[PDB]
């Protein structure tokens, strides 16, 4: 369900219905969660980072 994903030194909680567009660009996955009232945070998982779930829609499923 949820992505662990470190800031400083605090590692915000956030759940994978909410992220609204997700990309591979190379060595990083940047990524675009909504939040409330049409106000979009920008949030980014590295490649041995991003654990499984996210990993096998874009290269198996549609």
């Amino acid at each position: 369900a949820t992505v662990k994903f470190k800031y400083k030194g605090e590692e915000k909680q956030v759940d994978i219905s909410k992220i609204k567009k997700v990309w591979r660009v190379g060595k990083m996955i940047s990524f675009t969660y909504d939040e409330g009232g049409g106000k979009t945070g920008r949030g980014a998982v590295s490649e041995k980072d991003a654990p499984k779930e996210l990993l096998q829609m874009l290269e198996k499923q549609k």
